[PDB]
């Protein structure tokens, strides 16, 4: 129903992120630990028998997963593999010892993943956790366990609150598994703190909103962009690029920041801004140096970084300062400026934000 004070559902969806995240934390946090016993009185020796994760979705959902793979592998120490649903459903895959099947999805109707799960039944999958946002549908029903992200319905065609909430649940799950494995419990609380920080850290970004409306102008009449990201921020480059493709129709493409010099450098000029997401200092010095290599074709570096990094803008490296956040939820945090950025370009360009062209709420049908 009602958009409220908003021009577009997507806008609202972006501004709802702080609440939506509260709801995803309604009684999952309790006594400063993570409580996933909302999952059958069964549940736990299952989840403690796990020594490998296979995640499986499409689109913005693969992005979120792609992110959570970093976490798991380093926080919870549990091997993690992510794959595009379609890629999985059309190969003889080599199942892992005690693999858990997480399928991520907003609609729980995405044919390609739905199917990716149905192939897993017959393959040796320890069991099946479907993180997802629409109450009781194919992906929910057909899984052993579900974690309904509860963000209200999302009407916009590209996903915003859906994404962040999936990352929060990812983060809980990372937490629950870390302790149910024996790991020094300082780890779970870090995640938790970070997790209860998060909602008001999103409202912080949102106020730094006007500053993005500014930057959008720089990109509103471009038709190329290169998003760059390292480790957990890379999949945020993925999502950021995707959002730009999606609603501004710009051809933004994401990339391992390690890999710039192995190709796309050759592409950069005044019509293809680079954007790095949340670099550290040693990364900046590499990218800064790269971009000089192309000052003469007129290329620019745009950097979203911690205001605390003390980075300084040159004539062709432009720092866009963000507030400090906790390392552990950084990935989730740096997503909002990228969403808002896509959003403002779209607004200025005047494109159909809520239903972008040729794009679908979900691909159910074959
Ligand atoms: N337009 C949507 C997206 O916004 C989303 O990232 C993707 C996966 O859909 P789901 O999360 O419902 O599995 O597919 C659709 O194309």
């Amino acid at each position: 129903g009602d958009k409220g004070i908003y021009r577009h559902y997507m806008q609202k969806e972006i501004y709802e992120q702080p609440n939506a995240i509260k709801n995803t934390l309604t009684g999952r946090i309790s006594h400063g630990q993570v409580d996933l016993s909302e999952l059958g009185p069964n549940a736990d020796e299952l989840l403690s028998k796990v020594e490998h994760i296979q995640i499986l979705a499409c689109g913005t959902s693969y992005n979120s997963g792609m992110v959570s793979r970093y976490w798991f592998e380093s926080l919870a120490g549990i091997p993690c593999d992510v794959e595009i649903a379609s890629e999985f459903r059309y190969r003889k895959s080599a199942v892992r010892r005690n693999s858990l099947m997480i399928t991520l999805s907003q609609s729980g109707e995405t044919a390609d993943t739905l199917a990716g799960l149905r192939l897993s039944k017959e393959l040796g999958y320890l069991g099946s956790l479907a993180i997802c946002n629409v109450p009781g549908s194919s992906l929910v029903r057909e899984s052993d366990l579900a974690l309904m992200t509860n963000a209200g319905t999302e009407i916009g065609v590209a996903s915003t609150k859906a994404f962040t909430t999936q990352l929060t649940v990812l983060l809980m799950l990372v937490a629950k598994l870390s302790r149910l494995k024996g790991l020094d419990a300082s780890i779970e609380h870090d995640i938790v703190h970070g997790l209860q920080a998060l909602p008001s850290r999103i409202e912080q970004m949102l106020s730094q909103d006007k500053r993005i409306e500014a930057l959008a102008e720089d990109f509103s009449d471009k038709h190329h962009a290169l998003f760059l990201g390292r480790g957990d921020q890379y999949p945020i480059a993925l999502e950021g690029a995707l959002k730009l493709k999606e609603i501004s129709y710009i051809h933004a493409e994401a990339y391992a920041a390690g890999e710039l010099k192995h190709g796309p450098l050759a592409l950069i000029d005044a019509d293809m801004p680079v954007i790095v997401v949340a670099p550290n200092n040693e990364l900046l010095e590499k990218l800064k140096s790269n971009i000089e290599e192309v000052r003469a074709r007129g290329g620019q570096l745009y950097v979203f970084a911690d205001q605390d990094a003390g980075f300084v803008s040159s004539d062709n490296m432009h720092i866009i300062e963000m507030p400090h956040v906790e390392e552990v939820i950084a990935p989730i945090f740096y997503t909002v400026p990228l969403q808002l950025l896509a959003y403002h370009v779209a607004l200025i360009k005047g494109t159909d934000v809520d239903q972008p062209r040729n794009l679908a709420k979900s691909v159910t049908v074959e």
